[PDB]
């Protein structure tokens, strides 16, 4: 498996987490470090078990005492990281279409990186919070280029086999390339493969256009540097058929940098500390010569730079 997370052989009881996690908010206060060392360290299904115990036991929600308890970037942390992916995902979604906190990029990184089910789960997520769906909001917060794309890649349910058509595949990379060269960037047939084929049969698409023209389809989309739908598409390819890459360059331009961009690093890390994050931290050793760890050392203090550290599969020291 490519998880960071790392979660103890043995397993307290659910009564047993929920009371040491009570103890951790007593005073005034709070014990970060056991908050860390319980949450940082339970699955999806543990974390769900836990807040669904301790709200009856309690009678409060867990979440509801992390946010009052806990302050700044550990506090997103924490709570981006304790939710449920699916919730974690429909949150984030909804922050990207609304007016202070708006992105394209991360509504294109929810729909592009996620499974079909994975994606489908979020916006079950989304309807139970938001009693709306992703696609509306998204459908009614983009326009022009951005609107065409982002509606299909957030309404994808695709088909998630491994089966390849090599015929379609050199068919559609000709389109591609032919739509593509007369700077048609947002038509129908571009959308079409990039928001609609399974990511197996676009990855070999990709492929056929690379043999077929000799360089990939990302040197293709940059007439205009400026351009921010180039970009988006750019971006769309990379998730889609090189997840890794992507991710790479999030915590790069992230981290490689005078700041932190705290909001791409929290992201990247919460959402695929239980998905891939040792795949996107070896392509981040090769890419920049740094572990990821050590460049997160580096960059972040305090509780946030722990939990950082202990979601990326930090154990012990
Ligand atoms: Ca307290
Ligand atoms: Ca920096
Ligand atoms: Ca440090």
């Amino acid at each position: 498996h490519h998880a960071t997370l790392t979660v103890p052989t043995t397993v307290p009881s659910v009564s047993e987490d929920c009371e040491q996690l009570r103890k951790a908010f007593s005073g005034w206060g709070t014990n970060e470090g056991l908050i860390i060392d319980i949450l940082g360290h339970r699955n999806a299904e543990q974390r769900n078990l836990i807040r669904k115990t301790y709200a009856e036991t309690y009678g409060e929600d867990l979440l509801k005492a992390l946010d009052k308890e806990l302050s700044n970037d550990f506090e997103r942390l924490v709570l981006l990281w304790a939710l449920d992916p699916a919730e974690r995902d429909a949150l984030l979604a909804n922050e990207a279409t609304k007016r202070w906190t708006s992105s394209n990029q991360v509504l294109m990184e929810i729909a592009c990186t996620r499974s079909a089910n994975q994606l489908l789960h979020a916006r079950q997520a989304y309807h139970a919070r938001y009693k709306k769906s992703l696609e509306e909001d998204v459908a009614h917060h983009t326009t022009g280029d951005f609107h065409k794309l982002l509606l299909p890649l957030v309404s994808s349910y695709r088909y998630e086999g491994e089966e390849v058509n090599m015929t379609l595949a050199k068919t559609e990379a000709k389109l591609l390339h032919e739509k593509i060269s007369n700077k048609a960037y947002s038509d129908d047939d571009v959308i079409r493969v990039l928001a609609t084929r399974s990511k197996a049969q676009i990855n070999a698409t990709l492929n056929h256009y690379k043999n077929e023209y000799g360089n990939d389809i990302n040197k293709d989309l940059k007439a205009d540097p400026k351009d921010e739908f180039l970009a988006l598409l750019r971006s769309t390819v990379k998730c889609l058929v090189y997840p890794e890459k992507y991710f790479e360059k999030v915590l790069r331009l992230a981290i490689n940098r005078r700041g932190t961009d705290e909001g791409a690093l929290t992201r990247v890390v919460c959402t695929r500390a239980e998905v891939d994050l040792k795949v996107i931290a070896d392509e981040y050793q090769r890419r920049n010569s740094v572990p990821l760890t050590r460049a997160i050392v580096k960059d972040t203090h305090g509780d946030y730079e722990k939990l950082l550290l202990v979601l990326a599969g930090h154990v012990e020291n």
